[PDB]
Protein backbone atom coordinates (compact mmCIF):
# COMPACT_ATOMS: atom_id res chain seq x y z
CA UNK A 1 0.00 0.00 0.00
CA UNK A 2 2.96 2.42 -0.15
CA UNK A 3 3.49 3.67 -4.00
CA UNK A 4 6.61 4.68 -5.08
CA UNK A 5 5.51 8.47 -6.25
CA UNK A 6 6.16 9.44 -9.31
CA UNK A 7 9.21 12.29 -10.17
CA UNK A 8 8.60 15.61 -10.06
CA UNK A 9 10.28 16.23 -12.92
CA UNK A 10 11.05 14.23 -15.99
CA UNK A 11 14.09 11.55 -15.26
CA UNK A 12 16.42 13.82 -18.06
CA UNK A 13 15.29 16.76 -16.32
CA UNK A 14 18.30 17.16 -14.51
CA UNK A 15 21.30 17.01 -17.16
CA UNK A 16 23.83 17.34 -17.03
CA UNK A 17 24.54 17.25 -13.37
CA UNK A 18 22.88 13.83 -13.25
CA UNK A 19 22.16 11.79 -16.57
CA UNK A 20 18.93 10.63 -17.10
CA UNK A 21 20.02 6.77 -17.32
CA UNK A 22 20.78 7.07 -13.84
CA UNK A 23 17.79 9.31 -13.02
CA UNK A 24 15.26 6.48 -14.31
CA UNK A 25 16.93 3.47 -12.77
CA UNK A 26 18.03 5.02 -9.12
CA UNK A 27 13.77 5.77 -9.11
CA UNK A 28 12.54 2.69 -11.17
CA UNK A 29 14.67 0.03 -10.05
CA UNK A 30 16.63 1.60 -6.63
CA UNK A 31 13.58 3.25 -4.90
CA UNK A 32 11.21 0.82 -6.26
CA UNK A 33 12.96 -1.63 -4.51
CA UNK A 34 12.90 -0.26 -1.06
CA UNK A 35 9.04 0.29 -1.43
CA UNK A 36 9.02 -3.16 -2.93
CA UNK A 37 10.81 -4.70 0.31
CA UNK A 38 9.38 -1.95 2.72
CA UNK A 39 5.62 -3.35 1.69
CA UNK A 40 6.71 -7.39 1.73
CA UNK A 41 7.54 -6.44 5.30
CA UNK A 42 4.47 -5.16 6.14
CA UNK A 43 2.39 -7.33 4.86
CA UNK A 44 3.29 -9.94 7.06
CA UNK A 45 2.31 -7.01 10.12
CA UNK A 46 -0.31 -5.01 8.57
CA UNK A 47 -0.74 -2.89 10.94
CA UNK A 48 1.86 -1.59 10.18
CA UNK A 49 0.23 -0.78 7.05
CA UNK A 50 -0.95 2.77 8.59
CA UNK A 51 2.29 4.06 10.34
CA UNK A 52 3.98 6.61 8.21
CA UNK A 53 7.37 5.66 7.01
CA UNK A 54 8.74 8.65 9.36
CA UNK A 55 6.91 6.84 12.33
CA UNK A 56 8.18 3.28 11.57
CA UNK A 57 11.77 4.63 11.68
CA UNK A 58 11.60 6.38 14.75
CA UNK A 59 10.07 3.13 16.39
CA UNK A 60 12.36 0.61 14.77
CA UNK A 61 12.91 -1.06 18.36
CA UNK A 62 9.15 -1.49 18.67
CA UNK A 63 8.75 -3.45 15.28
CA UNK A 64 8.92 -7.12 15.48
CA UNK A 65 12.31 -8.64 15.29
CA UNK A 66 11.70 -10.70 12.27
CA UNK A 67 11.06 -7.28 9.82
CA UNK A 68 13.25 -4.81 12.01
CA UNK A 69 16.33 -4.71 9.80
CA UNK A 70 14.12 -4.95 6.57
CA UNK A 71 11.89 -2.14 7.87
CA UNK A 72 15.09 0.23 8.86
CA UNK A 73 16.62 -0.43 5.42
CA UNK A 74 13.89 0.34 3.24
CA UNK A 75 11.56 2.33 5.25
CA UNK A 76 14.54 4.56 5.52
CA UNK A 77 15.47 3.95 1.49
CA UNK A 78 12.15 5.11 0.80
CA UNK A 79 12.21 8.33 2.98
CA UNK A 80 15.73 9.56 2.02
CA UNK A 81 14.83 8.97 -1.52
CA UNK A 82 12.02 10.66 -1.08
CA UNK A 83 13.79 13.64 0.29
CA UNK A 84 16.70 13.40 -2.65
CA UNK A 85 14.08 13.74 -5.14
CA UNK A 86 11.96 16.27 -3.93
CA UNK A 87 14.89 19.06 -2.53
CA UNK A 88 16.36 18.42 -6.01
CA UNK A 89 14.80 20.52 -9.05
CA UNK A 90 15.72 21.10 -12.95
CA UNK A 91 18.46 23.58 -12.20
CA UNK A 92 17.74 26.81 -11.64
CA UNK A 93 18.89 30.36 -10.45
CA UNK A 94 20.39 30.83 -7.34
CA UNK A 95 18.24 31.86 -4.48
CA UNK A 96 18.42 31.19 -0.93
CA UNK A 97 15.56 32.12 1.46
CA UNK A 98 16.38 34.55 3.81
CA UNK A 99 15.64 32.61 6.85
CA UNK A 100 17.41 29.89 5.85
CA UNK A 101 20.53 31.88 4.50
CA UNK A 102 20.76 33.16 7.95
CA UNK A 103 20.54 30.28 9.77
CA UNK A 104 23.48 28.87 7.46
CA UNK A 105 25.23 32.03 8.04
CA UNK A 106 24.34 32.16 12.10
CA UNK A 107 25.73 28.52 12.16
CA UNK A 108 28.23 27.73 9.88
CA UNK A 109 29.99 31.17 9.36
CA UNK A 110 28.93 31.80 5.53
CA UNK A 111 27.04 29.92 2.75
CA UNK A 112 30.25 28.47 1.72
CA UNK A 113 31.42 27.64 4.63
CA UNK A 114 28.34 25.91 4.64
CA UNK A 115 28.75 23.97 1.20
CA UNK A 116 32.42 23.61 2.03
CA UNK A 117 31.89 21.50 5.68
CA UNK A 118 28.62 19.57 3.34
CA UNK A 119 31.20 18.82 0.18
CA UNK A 120 33.97 17.53 2.65
CA UNK A 121 31.83 15.34 4.80
CA UNK A 122 30.27 13.80 1.91
CA UNK A 123 34.12 13.34 0.09
CA UNK A 124 35.17 11.48 3.28
CA UNK A 125 31.73 8.78 3.75
CA UNK A 126 33.18 5.23 3.46
CA UNK A 127 31.25 3.04 1.71
CA UNK A 128 27.40 3.58 1.44
CA UNK A 129 25.52 6.27 3.01
CA UNK A 130 24.38 9.88 2.91
CA UNK A 131 25.36 13.59 4.15
CA UNK A 132 22.41 15.68 5.50
CA UNK A 133 21.49 18.72 6.85
CA UNK A 134 19.08 18.14 10.09
CA UNK A 135 17.71 20.73 12.92
CA UNK A 136 17.49 19.38 16.43
CA UNK A 137 14.18 19.58 18.55
CA UNK A 138 15.32 23.94 18.78
CA UNK A 139 16.13 24.40 15.39
CA UNK A 140 19.71 24.19 15.08
CA UNK A 141 21.26 23.18 12.55
CA UNK A 142 24.45 20.32 12.12
CA UNK A 143 25.31 18.34 9.36
CA UNK A 144 25.94 14.65 9.84
CA UNK A 145 26.92 11.68 8.09
CA UNK A 146 25.20 8.61 7.63
CA UNK A 147 25.05 4.95 6.88
CA UNK A 148 22.97 2.56 4.43
CA UNK A 149 20.16 4.70 4.27
CA UNK A 150 19.72 5.29 7.93
CA UNK A 151 18.99 9.09 8.48
CA UNK A 152 18.34 11.94 10.99
CA UNK A 153 14.95 10.85 11.80
CA UNK A 154 16.34 8.40 13.94
CA UNK A 155 18.51 10.57 16.19
CA UNK A 156 15.53 12.88 17.02
CA UNK A 157 16.27 15.26 14.16
CA UNK A 158 14.87 16.89 11.44
CA UNK A 159 16.37 16.35 7.81
CA UNK A 160 16.35 19.37 5.31
CA UNK A 161 18.24 18.22 2.74
CA UNK A 162 20.70 15.14 2.00
CA UNK A 163 22.57 14.01 -0.67
CA UNK A 164 23.10 10.38 -1.78
CA UNK A 165 27.12 8.99 -1.70
CA UNK A 166 25.61 5.53 -2.71
CA UNK A 167 27.48 4.57 -5.63
CA UNK A 168 25.08 3.93 -7.44
CA UNK A 169 23.90 7.52 -7.40
CA UNK A 170 26.68 8.27 -9.38
CA UNK A 171 28.72 5.71 -10.62
CA UNK A 172 27.44 5.87 -14.19
CA UNK A 173 28.18 9.44 -15.15
CA UNK A 174 30.89 10.33 -12.43
CA UNK A 175 32.96 6.67 -11.74
CA UNK A 176 35.24 7.20 -8.88
CA UNK A 177 34.91 11.00 -9.58
CA UNK A 178 32.65 11.24 -5.96
CA UNK A 179 33.54 15.18 -5.58
CA UNK A 180 32.55 16.00 -9.01
CA UNK A 181 29.26 14.68 -8.43
CA UNK A 182 28.93 16.64 -5.15
CA UNK A 183 29.86 19.77 -7.05
CA UNK A 184 27.50 19.58 -9.44
CA UNK A 185 24.60 18.51 -7.23
CA UNK A 186 24.35 21.73 -5.81
CA UNK A 187 23.20 22.86 -9.35
CA UNK A 188 19.90 20.94 -9.00
CA UNK A 189 19.45 21.89 -4.94
CA UNK A 190 16.35 23.14 -4.84
CA UNK A 191 16.89 25.80 -1.62
CA UNK A 192 13.46 26.87 -1.40
CA UNK A 193 12.09 23.22 -0.78
CA UNK A 194 14.96 23.05 2.16
CA UNK A 195 13.40 26.04 3.52
CA UNK A 196 10.32 25.15 2.95
CA UNK A 197 10.87 21.89 5.77
CA UNK A 198 12.85 24.14 7.88
CA UNK A 199 9.58 26.70 7.81
CA UNK A 200 7.33 24.18 8.74
CA UNK A 201 9.72 23.88 12.21
CA UNK A 202 8.01 26.84 13.25
CA UNK B 1 55.95 2.31 0.81
CA UNK B 2 52.98 -0.07 0.33
CA UNK B 3 52.97 -0.76 -3.34
CA UNK B 4 49.74 -1.47 -6.12
CA UNK B 5 50.22 -4.77 -7.24
CA UNK B 6 49.77 -5.16 -11.35
CA UNK B 7 47.02 -7.13 -12.15
CA UNK B 8 47.93 -10.57 -13.49
CA UNK B 9 46.34 -9.95 -16.61
CA UNK B 10 44.81 -7.69 -19.27
CA UNK B 11 42.57 -4.90 -18.54
CA UNK B 12 40.37 -6.39 -21.46
CA UNK B 13 41.02 -10.21 -19.88
CA UNK B 14 37.63 -10.99 -17.57
CA UNK B 15 35.29 -9.41 -20.67
CA UNK B 16 32.64 -10.10 -21.06
CA UNK B 17 32.38 -11.08 -17.60
CA UNK B 18 33.95 -7.79 -15.80
CA UNK B 19 34.27 -4.73 -18.30
CA UNK B 20 37.50 -3.31 -19.32
CA UNK B 21 36.56 -0.16 -17.90
CA UNK B 22 35.88 -1.10 -14.63
CA UNK B 23 38.68 -2.89 -14.53
CA UNK B 24 40.86 -0.13 -15.28
CA UNK B 25 39.26 2.21 -12.78
CA UNK B 26 38.49 -0.46 -9.97
CA UNK B 27 42.48 -1.27 -10.06
CA UNK B 28 44.26 2.42 -11.12
CA UNK B 29 41.76 4.63 -9.32
CA UNK B 30 39.80 2.19 -6.27
CA UNK B 31 42.88 0.24 -5.23
CA UNK B 32 45.36 2.68 -5.75
CA UNK B 33 43.57 5.07 -3.11
CA UNK B 34 43.68 2.43 -0.58
CA UNK B 35 47.31 2.28 -0.91
CA UNK B 36 47.60 5.72 -1.17
CA UNK B 37 45.62 6.49 1.97
CA UNK B 38 46.99 3.41 3.97
CA UNK B 39 50.64 5.22 3.14
CA UNK B 40 49.22 8.39 4.53
CA UNK B 41 47.92 7.43 7.40
CA UNK B 42 51.17 5.45 8.20
CA UNK B 43 53.37 8.56 7.38
CA UNK B 44 53.64 9.56 10.61
CA UNK B 45 54.81 6.37 12.55
CA UNK B 46 57.44 4.82 10.84
CA UNK B 47 57.52 1.77 13.52
CA UNK B 48 54.45 1.07 11.49
CA UNK B 49 55.34 1.58 8.32
CA UNK B 50 57.73 -2.08 8.00
CA UNK B 51 54.39 -4.06 9.12
CA UNK B 52 52.40 -6.27 6.23
CA UNK B 53 48.99 -5.31 5.24
CA UNK B 54 47.79 -8.90 7.31
CA UNK B 55 50.04 -7.39 10.29
CA UNK B 56 48.05 -4.39 10.54
CA UNK B 57 44.84 -6.16 9.88
CA UNK B 58 45.22 -8.77 12.82
CA UNK B 59 46.03 -5.79 15.48
CA UNK B 60 43.88 -3.15 14.71
CA UNK B 61 43.25 -2.97 18.35
CA UNK B 62 46.51 -2.31 19.27
CA UNK B 63 46.98 0.68 16.54
CA UNK B 64 47.30 4.15 17.27
CA UNK B 65 43.55 5.69 17.70
CA UNK B 66 44.40 8.33 15.28
CA UNK B 67 44.84 6.33 12.78
CA UNK B 68 42.93 3.14 13.14
CA UNK B 69 39.68 3.33 11.40
CA UNK B 70 41.96 4.27 8.41
CA UNK B 71 43.82 1.55 8.43
CA UNK B 72 40.85 -1.21 9.10
CA UNK B 73 39.66 0.20 5.83
CA UNK B 74 42.76 0.84 3.59
CA UNK B 75 44.66 -1.81 4.73
CA UNK B 76 41.32 -3.82 4.28
CA UNK B 77 41.04 -2.43 1.34
CA UNK B 78 44.32 -3.02 -0.25
CA UNK B 79 44.02 -6.93 1.15
CA UNK B 80 40.62 -7.74 -0.40
CA UNK B 81 41.28 -5.88 -3.63
CA UNK B 82 45.07 -7.67 -4.00
CA UNK B 83 42.92 -11.19 -3.09
CA UNK B 84 39.95 -10.36 -5.71
CA UNK B 85 42.46 -9.83 -8.60
CA UNK B 86 44.32 -13.03 -7.76
CA UNK B 87 41.51 -15.37 -7.32
CA UNK B 88 39.89 -14.27 -10.89
CA UNK B 89 41.54 -15.07 -14.23
CA UNK B 90 40.48 -15.41 -17.94
CA UNK B 91 37.58 -17.48 -17.90
CA UNK B 92 38.94 -21.27 -18.61
CA UNK B 93 36.79 -24.64 -18.20
CA UNK B 94 35.95 -24.87 -14.70
CA UNK B 95 38.09 -27.16 -13.00
CA UNK B 96 37.58 -27.65 -9.11
CA UNK B 97 40.83 -29.17 -7.81
CA UNK B 98 40.27 -32.42 -5.53
CA UNK B 99 40.77 -31.33 -2.31
CA UNK B 100 38.95 -28.03 -2.41
CA UNK B 101 36.01 -29.57 -4.52
CA UNK B 102 35.93 -32.42 -1.39
CA UNK B 103 35.78 -29.94 1.29
CA UNK B 104 33.22 -27.96 -0.40
CA UNK B 105 30.93 -30.92 -1.18
CA UNK B 106 31.42 -32.66 2.51
CA UNK B 107 30.64 -29.08 3.96
CA UNK B 108 27.84 -27.87 1.88
CA UNK B 109 26.45 -30.99 0.19
CA UNK B 110 27.25 -29.83 -3.08
CA UNK B 111 29.58 -27.73 -5.87
CA UNK B 112 26.29 -26.44 -6.59
CA UNK B 113 24.66 -26.08 -2.97
CA UNK B 114 28.09 -23.67 -1.93
CA UNK B 115 27.68 -21.42 -5.03
CA UNK B 116 23.58 -21.29 -4.26
CA UNK B 117 24.90 -19.97 -0.61
CA UNK B 118 27.74 -17.96 -1.46
CA UNK B 119 25.29 -16.11 -4.19
CA UNK B 120 22.51 -15.49 -1.44
CA UNK B 121 24.97 -13.69 0.78
CA UNK B 122 26.24 -11.89 -2.21
CA UNK B 123 22.81 -11.05 -3.51
CA UNK B 124 21.62 -9.93 0.31
CA UNK B 125 24.51 -7.34 0.93
CA UNK B 126 23.43 -4.63 2.19
CA UNK B 127 25.43 -1.17 1.17
CA UNK B 128 29.32 -1.95 0.56
CA UNK B 129 30.65 -5.31 1.26
CA UNK B 130 31.96 -8.48 0.71
CA UNK B 131 31.16 -12.18 0.57
CA UNK B 132 34.27 -14.48 1.12
CA UNK B 133 35.17 -18.26 1.63
CA UNK B 134 37.00 -18.74 4.31
CA UNK B 135 38.61 -21.33 6.47
CA UNK B 136 39.65 -21.82 10.44
CA UNK B 137 42.95 -23.28 11.64
CA UNK B 138 41.18 -26.86 10.66
CA UNK B 139 40.48 -26.16 7.50
CA UNK B 140 36.87 -25.81 8.12
CA UNK B 141 34.71 -23.82 5.62
CA UNK B 142 32.65 -20.89 5.91
CA UNK B 143 30.92 -18.33 3.99
CA UNK B 144 31.28 -14.92 5.73
CA UNK B 145 29.31 -11.64 4.84
CA UNK B 146 31.73 -8.65 5.69
CA UNK B 147 30.28 -5.06 5.44
CA UNK B 148 33.01 -1.83 3.95
CA UNK B 149 36.21 -2.98 3.52
CA UNK B 150 36.34 -5.98 6.39
CA UNK B 151 37.66 -9.57 5.58
CA UNK B 152 37.84 -12.46 7.87
CA UNK B 153 41.60 -11.54 8.60
CA UNK B 154 39.78 -10.30 11.41
CA UNK B 155 38.17 -12.68 12.76
CA UNK B 156 41.19 -14.85 12.98
CA UNK B 157 39.94 -16.82 10.02
CA UNK B 158 41.53 -17.23 6.65
CA UNK B 159 40.24 -16.22 3.24
CA UNK B 160 40.49 -18.38 -0.09
CA UNK B 161 38.20 -16.30 -2.07
CA UNK B 162 36.13 -13.00 -2.38
CA UNK B 163 33.39 -11.79 -4.18
CA UNK B 164 33.75 -7.43 -4.27
CA UNK B 165 29.81 -6.46 -3.85
CA UNK B 166 30.59 -2.56 -3.39
CA UNK B 167 28.60 -0.81 -6.45
CA UNK B 168 31.64 0.59 -7.91
CA UNK B 169 33.08 -3.42 -8.79
CA UNK B 170 29.41 -3.73 -11.28
CA UNK B 171 27.81 -0.66 -12.20
CA UNK B 172 28.59 0.19 -15.06
CA UNK B 173 27.88 -3.27 -17.08
CA UNK B 174 25.29 -4.24 -14.66
CA UNK B 175 23.81 -1.66 -13.41
CA UNK B 176 21.27 -2.49 -10.32
CA UNK B 177 21.85 -6.20 -11.53
CA UNK B 178 24.15 -7.49 -9.12
CA UNK B 179 22.82 -11.07 -9.27
CA UNK B 180 23.75 -10.78 -12.90
CA UNK B 181 26.93 -9.95 -12.10
CA UNK B 182 27.35 -12.08 -8.93
CA UNK B 183 26.07 -15.43 -11.57
CA UNK B 184 28.27 -14.25 -14.49
CA UNK B 185 31.90 -13.89 -11.39
CA UNK B 186 31.84 -17.39 -11.01
CA UNK B 187 33.42 -17.84 -14.93
CA UNK B 188 36.41 -15.92 -13.81
CA UNK B 189 37.14 -17.45 -10.71
CA UNK B 190 40.29 -18.73 -10.30
CA UNK B 191 40.29 -22.58 -8.51
CA UNK B 192 43.73 -23.44 -9.07
CA UNK B 193 44.63 -20.25 -6.84
CA UNK B 194 41.59 -20.51 -4.19
CA UNK B 195 43.18 -24.22 -3.61
CA UNK B 196 46.97 -22.73 -3.54
CA UNK B 197 45.58 -20.69 -0.64
CA UNK B 198 43.63 -23.72 1.11
CA UNK B 199 46.67 -25.95 0.12
CA UNK B 200 48.84 -23.47 2.01
CA UNK B 201 47.16 -24.53 5.10
CA UNK B 202 48.72 -27.49 5.39
MN1 LIG C 1 20.20 5.84 -3.67
MN1 LIG D 1 36.23 -2.63 -4.84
Amino acid sequence: KHELPPLPYAYNALEPFIDAKTLEIHHTKHHQSYVDKLNAALEKYPDLQDKTVEELIKSLNELPEEIRTTVRNNAGGHFSHTLYWNIMNPATQEYIPEELGNALVETFGSIIAFKEQFSKAAANIFGSGWVWLAADANKKLKIVSTTGQDNPLMTGDAPLMGIDIWEHAYYLHYQNRRPEYIENWWNVLDWKAVEERYNALG
